[PDB]
Formats: structure tokens, sequence, C-alpha cells
DNA sequence: ATCCGGTGCT
DNA sequence: AGCACAGGAT
């Protein structure tokens, strides 16, 4: 697989099209982490006002940790999934007491926190710290299942481990953050659930599902 | 190594 | 009412 050329074409694309969303203003692990929790449940158009107001109320991780839960829940009002923000609250309290207020940059450590799974680990540590971990969410599973014609149930751990391995193989290690972002952005903008925009896709030349005319049938879920 | 749940949509 | 989504789940 021509990894170097693929990276070129994907990142050249991403440099052109990258959206300057609010959570892309800096590489604060705390802000990145908050945006990822919000975006796991809710579309980005809705997330935009909530994120800006949440951070305004809680500018730092210690600010969040120090807040009463009632305050946290009120800030979350409208997003739903209240138990997810309670878990976020718990996790940042642990970060403050145990990790001196700094989001741990070791994957195994960060993963030990309540609510923090493989995607959240990879997304935060690669976007904020440049740690070359995969950040495989639904978008990325869709993109990769198409590029490499993966027909296995994406609900399975074995399928997700295969996606991770693919990423570790093809990742641009000179910038794992931009690489992971670009895969996610591709799935947001171009390689969409229905009717992906293959005629405008920067990595069309590499895509097995397009070559086989079966993009719309991917990913497989059961 | 999952399979669960809160949510939106219909 | 049933269904799809989307990640973490221990
Ligand atoms: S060519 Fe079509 S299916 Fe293949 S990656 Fe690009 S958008 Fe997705
Ligand atoms: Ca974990
Ligand atoms: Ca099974």
């Amino acid at each position: 697989f021509p990894a170097r050329e693929f990276q070129r074409d994907l990142l050249d694309w991403f440099a052109r099209e990258r959206r300057d969303l609010p959570w892309r203003k800096d590489r604060d692990p705390y802000k990145v982490w908050v945006s990822e929790v919000m975006l796991q449940q809710t579309r980005y158009e809705t997330v935009i006002p909530y994120f800006e107001q949440f951070i305004d109320r809680f500018p730092t991780l210690e600010a969040l940790a120090d807040a009463d839960e009632d305050e946290v829940l009120k800030a979350w009002e409208g997003l739903g999934y209240y138990s997810r923000v309670r878990n976020l609250h718990a996790a940042v309290k642990e970060v403050k007491t145990r990790y001196g207020g700094k989001v741990p940059d070791d994957p195994d450590e960060f993963s030990r926190l309540k609510g923090v799974g493989p995607y959240t680990v990879g997304a935060v540590l690669s976007l904020a710290y440049g740690v070359p971990e995969p950040a495989v969410n639904g978008n990325v599973m869709r993109v990769l299942s198409r590029l490499f014609l993966v027909t296995d149930d994406i609900a399975k751990c074995s399928t997700r481990k295969r996606f991770e391995q693919i990423v570790r193989e093809i990742m641009a290690y000179e910038n794992p953050g931009a690489f992971n972002e670009a895969l996610i952005e591709l799935g947001a903008l171009v390689c969409t659930p229905r009717r992906p925009s293959c005629l405008l896709c920067p990595v069309q030349a590499y895509c097995q599902a397009f070559a086989e005319g079966v993009a719309e049938e991917l990913p497989v879920k059961m």
C-alpha cells in the first residue's frame, strides 16, 4: 500500500478544507477532551454554542473539577446523556487529584479514567499531545472499511483492532494529530454515510470500495 | 470480547 | 411502537 502518497493526498486535502471549528482554536487536551465527549452524542452545529459556553464557564480542567455537579449538569442542559458528563466530571476530578491537573499523556494511564475508551484516548492524545495512537470512531471506520474493503461487523472488537492496525501501518508519524483529524474530516465532509462524494475525494485512487462500486454498502454492521 | 443505553426519528 | 446510531463497557 502506497502509504506515503496516500498521506500526501489526504493531508494536502485537509490543509485546504480543514474547518476552523471552535475546538480547533488550540491544542489544549482539556478543551479537546470536552469537544470529543460533546461530539460523540450530538451534531457539531448544535455542539458549537454549548462548547463555547461550557468552556467560558469552565476555562480550565481544575475549574471543571472544582465545580459542583449541579453546575456541571446545568451547563450540559440540552445535550442530554447526563451520565456521560457526570463521568467526565469524575474523570477530571481524578486528573486533578492524581495527575496534578494535567491530562495524562500515557495511553494506558488516560484510559483508566471513567468514560474514557480507545477512541477518546487516541483522539485526545494524538490531537493535543501528538502521541501516535489511532483514533478510530464511526467516521474513521466508515472511511477505512471503504478504502480497504473491510466487510467485517464494525461492532466487534476484532474488527476494530483490524482498523487500529491499518492506521498504525498507514499513519503519517511526522504529524499523527493532523493525520487522525484528516480521516475524521474526510468521513464528515466527503466519505459520508449515504452517497459519499467519491468524484471529489482526494484518496479516490486508493479506494477499494470505489473501485469495486460498493461504497454505499459499507461499513458492515449487524 | 463484547453488547448496552439514551437519544432522535418515524 | 420499532429502529439506528456510537462509542465505552469490566
Ligand atoms: S472514494 Fe468514495 S468511498 Fe472511497 S474513500 Fe473517497 S469517498 Fe470514501
Ligand atoms: Ca478505559
Ligand atoms: Ca458474536
